[PDB]
DNA sequence: TGAAGTCCAAAGTTCAGTCCC
DNA sequence: AGGGACTGAACTTTGGACTTC
């Protein structure tokens, strides 16, 4: 199973979408501090294993794409 | 532990090898400009605290040969 | 056990001081 | 004078290892 965010290795269902342990601890730290980021670019940014660090805000708009809830994100 | 490269206090694991932030800081720049230093001298300086910043080709010898890794620079980012 | 959470080593970024073109 | 480059410390972000509900 692949991330449905980046393509690198799933570690299961996180937030609502099967992805790595990356997009899943930058998916809480981003609800958590209520990040939105922004893009410099097209907000089109490639989102794969290698570029997903690149654009912040491309990543966590994929992250909702994905599936990923900010609902799921706890607290503390 | 000290910096396997000047002898400074090293501020954990960097790039592969124990090192302090001057030297950290140093290999990830060298990496990500691939620059091409050239030692005026025999390339045998003596890289410590003191001289580190002397000769940028022998400190970048000693990183490589200390075990930093090419590898683990990363690409920069926002 | 699934899917939350925490921990932390090792990446990354910014920038004041300082000097060269 | 404006433009550019380097150093290393302060501080943040990443993601794999491990823990709790
Ligand atoms: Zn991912
Ligand atoms: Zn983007
Ligand atoms: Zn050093
Ligand atoms: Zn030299």
């Amino acid at each position: 199973a692949l991330c449905a965010i980046c393509g690198d290795r799933a570690t299961g269902k996180h937030y609502g979408a099967s992805s790595c342990d990356g997009c899943k601890g930058f998916f809480r730290r981003s609800v958590r501090k209520n990040h939105m980021y922004s893009c410099r670019f097209s907000r089109q940014c490639v989102v794969d294993k290698d570029k997903r660090n690149q654009c912040r805000y491309c990543r966590l708009k994929k992250c909702f794409r994905a599936g990923m809830k900010k609902e799921a994100v706890q607290n503390e």
